[PDB]
């Protein structure tokens, strides 16, 4: 039976589905007051349906497993036997639990028609991989409980091969392209004139850029791009941090200001400064190779500017803005668009494991003495408030990438040629509204079906009400629909894989990216040493939950963009309206364009100076579960 809108559905339908929301408010309950995200909205629980299924708990269960198993074997023999048996142990029981996923996959081949009967025995090894993450949890907590210089930042990845990163973190012109093609491509700006705050003069510009070069030049000529991370607030404090696990902590609102050579060959950085004040942080300009006694101030500077990026990546655009945006729309939509609504059906796919994962961020990475609390600076209660501080102010059309793009001056291909997440991003986002458009198309043929449609009106109240989704407005006619699901679906989806799976290859190594500092930011320019550098590096039991972490975070890809089929026994397709599904239909083309898309990005791989992976549709999840 094809999805309805709720003003075209036969009564039988339309008592049917108003019964089924009346069930789902009381199944899916919104809070303000969740443990350790105070004042976000969030599930008040995880329902029984919304537990990951049993694909994405052996997928995930044995990564970590695989890091359990790496961390004790870099352990001296004396303090692995501490460990050894219950490695082992989850070890052997996770290969067992694979086993009875493919002898019951292979049971329901073996008679399709009674395979109704294994549902509760699908559940109980479900359970089950959840018990044995439940051991990993205690494993974890008694690890935690006996807890050049950068050995031992080595020392943390065991025999997992150092990250490309480890080579290079030092080189000017990586440091620059990660604003670009890094974890956290949101935050670089056009500049064209400098902040009052910021005061970099026309000689400092000359000394770095070249006589014949000039700030005027370069900032008519768009070859000016700002880093400024004021918005951190709190997550930079004032001055020292004491914490019990971590000693001294130090973070960072720095500003750094890169430019374009007139050539457009590269972005280059040109000056930083390591916080908001000018008048307490002097200006850092990036030295020649022959200037010995500004190397390692210029070294320190730039670790300022990385120790705020983990800040700002990790809350802010990681955390707040896909997770905690997604939150919002699986609530809203489980509570307002019946199961029978095509918008359900569409966008049900798209928040598999959010919940689940969501409260996993909550109760496991956020509270007191969690791994937040670890590797981030600021107070924990600081860090709570400013990374949910910072999901509510979240503008949602704003916040869609063409109109970030057009806001920061970086929309323009030829001004910031070597813009991979730009480019990338914005072939998924328009394979996504095309599909958009052409599913709306099925099933609304007016705008006064859009607004007649009693269910999208209180999804959209919910999102802006409950939800707290700023920038959301009401939904009057098919076009804006149109943009609106692209958002929700590219967020979900697109989004979180560009800002989630770069974590492995570039922040697992604390030298080149730290949430923390043990120093505070360079005092001079000038004198710094090699041992001011090593000063800033942090605890080694940081290094150790950050390798661990990230690791897991970014080798967990469960579901696929454009695929809808249930990524769990019995792997059903979503869809079953005809229309959507008929060869060369709505969903066919999508899928094709995907296939074109992931062709284009690998072209444009070839000639780039690095590869950028993280957009390859073959490479995203259809939801935000990891
Ligand atoms: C950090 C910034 C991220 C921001 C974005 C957050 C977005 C959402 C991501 C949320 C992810 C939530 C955490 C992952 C969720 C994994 C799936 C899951 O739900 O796992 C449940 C288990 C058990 O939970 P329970 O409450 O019983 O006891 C926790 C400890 N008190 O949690 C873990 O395995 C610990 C994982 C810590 C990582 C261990 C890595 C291997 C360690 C082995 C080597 C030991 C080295 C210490
Ligand atoms: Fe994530
Ligand atoms: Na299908």
């Amino acid at each position: 039976i094809p999805p309805s809108l709720p003003q075209y559905d036969n009564l039988a339908g339309k008592l049917a589905r108003r019964a089924v929301l009346t069930s789902k408010k009381l199944v899916y309950v919104w809070t303000e007051n969740f443990a350790n995200v105070k004042g976000v909205p969030m599930a008040r629980s995880v329902p029984l349906g919304e537990l990951p299924n049993v694909d994405w708990l052996l997928k995930t269960a044995g990564v970590i497993v695989e890091l359990i198993v790496n961390f004790v074997a870099s352990l001296p023999a004396s303090a692995a036997a501490q460990f050894e048996r219950i490695a082992a142990g989850l070890s052997g029981d996770l290969e067992a639990a694979r086993q009875v996923h493919e002898a019951l996959l292979e049971e329901a081949k073996n008679d399709p028609a009674a395979a109704g009967s294994l549902l509760l025995r699908f559940t109980e090894l479900q359970t089950r991989v959840i018990a044995l993450l439940t051991r990993v949890g205690l494993l974890v907590d008694d690890i935690l409980k006996s807890a050049d210089g950068l050995n031992r930042f080595r020392a943390v990845f065991g025999t997992l091969r150092l990250p490309e990163v480890a080579d290079s973190f030092r080189d000017d012109e990586a440091f620059a392209y990660w604003r670009v093609a890094g974890p956290n491509p949101l935050l670089i700006r056009r500049v064209d004139a400098l902040p009052a705050n910021f005061p970099l003069g026309e000689e400092q510009f000359r000394r770095v850029m070249g006589a014949d070069d000039s700030l005027l030049e370069a900032a008519a000529s768009r070859r000016l791009y700002l880093l400024d991370y004021a918005e951190l607030g709190k997550l930079a404090p004032s001055g020292a941090v004491d914490k019990l696990l971590t000693g001294t902590g130090f973070a960072y609102a720095p500003i750094a200001l890169f430019a374009l050579g007139k050539d457009r060959a590269g972005l280059l950085p040109v000056a930083i400064q390591c916080g908001q004040d000018p008048a307490t942080h002097p200006m850092f300009v990036r030295p020649a190779e022959s200037e010995s006694d500004l190397y390692w101030g210029w070294q320190m500077a730039k670790t300022v500017v990385q120790v705020a990026e983990e800040n700002y990546h990790e809350m802010f655009v990681h955390l707040a803005q896909t997770h905690l945006v997604s939150e919002a729309f699986c609530l809203a939509t489980q509570r307002t668009l019946a199961p029978s609504h095509p918008l359900h059906v569409l966008l049900a796919p798209h928040f598999e494991g959010t919940l689940f994962i969501n409260e996993g961020a909550a109760r496991i990475l956020l509270p007191s003495a969690g791994f937040i609390d670890v590797m981030f600076a600021a107070p924990i209660q600081d860090t709570q408030a400013t990374a949910g501080g910072n999901r509510l102010g979240f503008d949602f059309y704003r916040g869609m990438l063409p109109e970030s793009l057009k806001a920061r001056n970086v929309d323009d291909p030829a001004a910031l040629p070597d813009y991979p997440y730009r480019d990338d991003g914005l072939l998924v986002w328009n394979a996504i509204r095309q599909w958009a458009a052409d599913y709306v198309a099925v099933y609304y043929a007016s705008d006064g079906d859009v607004t007649a449609d009693v269910e999208l009106a209180a999804w959209v109240g919910e999102v802006i009400g409950s939800g707290k989704v700023a920038g959301f407005r009401p939904i009057t006619g098919r076009s804006q629909l149109v943009e609106v699901l692209t958002m929700v679906i590219f967020t979900a989806s697109a989004q979180h894989a560009a800002v989630n799976f770069p974590q492995p290859s570039m922040m697992t190594y604390a030298p080149a990216i730290c949430a923390m500092s043990a120093a505070p930011a360079p005092d001079s320019p000038s004198g710094k040493s090699e041992a001011d550098w090593l000063k800033m590096m942090p605890p080694t039991l940081v290094a150790l939950e950050k390798v661990n972490i990230y690791h897991l975070l970014g080798s967990v890809y469960h579901g696929r963009l454009g695929d809808y089929r249930q990524t769990g026994f019995p792997y059903a397709p979503v869809f079953s309206d005809r229309r959507v599904t008929a060869s060369g239909g709505p969903l066919e083309r999508f899928q094709a364009r995907l296939k074109e898309v992931e062709a284009t990005i690998r072209t444009r791989n070839q000639a780039r100076r690095k590869p950028y992976e993280y957009l390859l549709p073959s490479r995203i999840p259809a939801s935000t579960n990891i």
